[PDB]
């Protein structure tokens, strides 16, 4: 075999990653599908977990009876703010800290008072609520989101889809240098004057990417492929003329990077004014939660009305679906190659497959831990 | 691990039947639906088997070819009164021995009356039809049904559905001592003005239960908690009031007890003038037969006829399917815990479970025999 | 046990070849089925294949994508009348060698020359578009289809539909003589006159079949069952009057015999002006493709005209379904049987499965490799 040890080896640890990585910030439903006093449930890293917001505060716990097992979630019942009732034998925990702090059938048992949910950490920023899934204390959420996605001024907005792929397709679709062919008929070329070649002849590997490491921050590596390449608008077959780019006036995408746990910033994009943020948070091995963010820095109530109108009207249909359905296809068509393991040693990289190495090495050594299941 | 091998160690046979107990009579059809010369497949134990009712009498073998394996009744044929021709190559057995007695496409083959498909003890009784699965010969019926139930003035009715869950999430769910929780919404109370806690303050565990272990008579546990606790009608949260019971005049399920093979009995109800029996007949792994039967003393061929309207007018809504069709939630939420047996270990019980801990020991040591496949 | 391995013994690579035999010629789609650039993705023996005409010219190219592993016709783009580029990242391929020409993406990649998806010979005739699946040079197309089946003056014309089953229950089903009971309702019967009994009463077992194995030629068993036997026109059971079968006029099903790699020809029928040929084509473990010819000798365009409405009009619903839908069921049923290998060995056969037996015998010894899938 190895000849392909060798050349895996440095991202092993991403091979047996099915799960995403344990002991990270993972972003799960949007702040208005978490409404107050109406738990909503939900899957991440094959974890079931229960949302609800109380008094403002959004918590999370492990959606599941610490008696008989069954899932809280099958049948919500709640009979006191703070906390929720088991539907089969009113076992009560509290929201805030997962404590089993009553049994509505049985007042006397000795096990009130002695048992609790597993609570996971919840960070609510950006219209996004955020859980931590891990066993040692929180890091800042700020090293789990791409550099500026926390900024004051940033004004985000975004949608999400569950993919029929494992999350590492997403990241893999995501951050590939040079797969802008696969975009050549998007209604967001000429609907956005956008241009988009056909590919890039790369330079020098050295000069394709750039890796942050240090600690405090982000982890992650830059694409440096369109400063360092002749973009492509033209190309042969055996010769012949067989097909064209499409150019246009604004430059998109100049700025593309990726970062643990495995989120995606691509800036600026879909139009010169914005910045795209993508997750691909893994629900199970076979599906990811694609998370599609939009956001524009506002110095105003009056521009962020105006940049929320803009999103809904324009920028959904026209760009995270209008662009980005075509990606839904890659991710499908590689998830088998991949499923099994055997496309890590089979695939047949070149030139612009560089930065996708560089993120697999990253994200190897630099992962806070493996998820595993039982 | 060690200390939930030493938790489970009284059970150790029940947590592994997972196909039901091999040596027992079980239920399997109503006798309507097993008509004269009409042949009706039905599983049970994981075993495939075909009725047939030839000149009043039922009889049962197993619904699979021993030529080519096929199944008999994908199409039923049937050329002489006693016996079925397998619609492939015609091999023809016997109902009542399950002997090849001819070969249409062969009348001269060796093959004939050298071979005999499995036949299985029947037995007909309160309008169920009852198949004996096992290798030994059979014991009496009576062993294996809840006392009463056999008795001469009983008139039953009933009806049966498939549940997806095991057997044995069936039979927790009906022998749980603490759960009426789950039923405070059913149209049974006020629609029969039954009075109904939410739960039980539980009296000494060694009064909570009675086993009745053979021989000669069905062996059994009886549920005490009724007779031995504080009925619970009022429930709090951290010191303010959460929920509460209901009133009614008619006291109902004043006696359940659960035998082998895992059979409930209710007594009296959902009416004092009903007794409730109920099976949870083994399908395969994954599914279970849920049948309810419902008996009332009668002295005349006058008052069957009322119990038999009145069965289907009202109690078949009313309660076998208002009061029980909570319980299916019930069954389907705890199932996943359980399938890959961590539920075992991992569960956490409290005082009302007494009762199905002394069920899980008496069938463990009890049962007849392991049903497994291969 | 010892017992079955000795009885199964002669016949072990028969009992492994689930995926079918590799090195061999399959048919796989009608000529019709396969037009001018118009590409086609097939599966069979486990392996995604994709075809297109170019230029009248059937090729055929592994259906995946050497860089990401891809499914090519996902999305089906050609840029060039000689060749498909891939519609993620353009990797482009000619039809007629696989080889990768350009890179749309990156014209200066140094893995452009340097790699060649895998290409199948391709023969067509008949009708019909044949691929060889194996490592080695291919035979002549003849010694794969029963003998006769590429005469010069025989008009072919037939269909198609995928099999819920394994193949081998399709050739099992096929080459059985037994099996016409099932028969014994088709409208093809009065339709047309047919003569067709319901069993055979077989002489002595060494007469019943002959087989060929000579070098150069197909490989095969014919059934001898017919011209040596008493065929069965009624049945009695336990000594009494039970069934008839339908004698006729027209005597067809004169000479049956199957081929490998696993091909059937039954001669004449359905009528004793045609020929009927059957293949049973491994799509994977659970499917084949079930493949429906006939043929009739012609000496004139217009006769071969004749044939083709009399195909269309009257032989498809009279015969290929009206008499081998019911042959489908058979398969299916002994599916599951076989599906984990323990049908071989708890199959309990009679006199008419020498033939059969004859064939796991031949196809064990002479197929030209087993298929299977890492
Ligand atoms: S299973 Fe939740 S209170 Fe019993
Ligand atoms: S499979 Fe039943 S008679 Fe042949
Ligand atoms: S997967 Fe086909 S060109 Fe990249
Ligand atoms: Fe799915
Ligand atoms: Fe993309
Ligand atoms: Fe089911
Ligand atoms: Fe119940
Ligand atoms: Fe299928
Ligand atoms: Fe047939």
């Amino acid at each position: 075999a190895g000849i392909a040890e060798r050349r895996t080896r440095a991202w092993a640890p991403y091979i047996d990653a099915k799960l995403g990585f344990r002991n990270h910030w993972y972003p799960v439903r949007l702040s208005a599908e978490v409404a107050e006093a109406s738990p909503v449930p939900v899957q991440l890293l094959g974890e079931k977990v229960l949302l609800n917001r109380v008094d403002g505060v959004v918590h999370a716990i492990a959606d599941r009876c610490l008696h008989r097992g069954v899932t809280l979630s099958d049948k919500v019942e709640c009979y006191s703010k703070a906390t929720i009732s088991c539907w089969y034998h009113g076992w009560t925990y509290r929201w805030d800290n997962g404590k089993l702090v009553d049994i509505l059938t049985n007042p006397t048992s000795v096990q009130i008072g002695r048992h609790a949910l597993k609570t996971y950490p919840v960070r609510e920023e950006k219209g996004l609520v955020f859980l931590f899934v891990g066993d040692q204390e929180p890091h800042d959420l700020a090293e789990d989101v791409p550099p500026g996605f926390l900024d004051a001024d940033l004004a985000v907005h975004g949608q999400h889809r569950v993919v029929d792929a494992n999350w590492r397709m997403g990241v893999e679709n995501g951050f590939d240098a040079g797969h802008v062919f696969i975009h050549k008929s998007s209604i967001l070329l000429d609907g956005n004057d956008i241009a988009l070649p056909l590919g890039f002849a790369p330079g020098d590997p050295e000069q394709l990417t750039r890796s942050v490491t240090g600690e405090g921050a982000p982890k992650g590596v830059f694409d440096l492929l369109g400063e360092h390449s002749v973009p492509i608008f033209e190309a042969t077959i055996e010769g012949q003329p067989a097909i064209q780019g499409h150019m246009g006036s604004k430059m998109v995408a100049i700025s593309i990077s990726v970062w643990l746990p495995g989120v995606l910033k691509v800036d600026p994009f879909p139009d010169p004014t914005l910045t795209q943020f993508e997750w691909y948070v893994p629900i199970d091995e076979g599906h990811h939660l694609y998370l599609q963010m939009l956001g524009r820095r506002v110095g105003s109530e009056e521009e962020a009305r105006s940049f929320e109108a803009e999103f809904r009207e324009k920028w959904v249909e026209l760009a995270l679906n209008g662009f980005n359905d075509d990606d839904i296809l890659a991710r499908r068509s590689m998830e088998p190659f991949y499923a099994d393991d055997r496309g890590w040693r089979e695939e047949v990289l070149f030139e612009s497959d560089r930065a996708i190495i560089e993120w697999r090495r990253l994200a190897s050594q630099y992962n806070r831990g493996i998820q595993t299941r039982d």
